[PDB]
């Protein structure tokens, strides 16, 4: 059910990101909207 953590996790694993700020933002993100926003932004930026 709550896969939006491991999705945003594995995707940023695949994208090759290891930046502490975005990791903190992603894991601190309590709402999935933030997760989608952060992930889609940085993923598109590192696609």
């Amino acid at each position: 059910l709550k896969n939006a953590x491991e999705d945003a996790x594995a995707e940023l694993x695949k994208a090759g990101i290891t930046s502490d700020f975005y990791f903190n933002a992603i894991n601190k993100a309590k709402t999935v909207e933030e997760v989608n926003a952060l992930k889609n932004e940085i993923l598109k930026a590192h696609a």
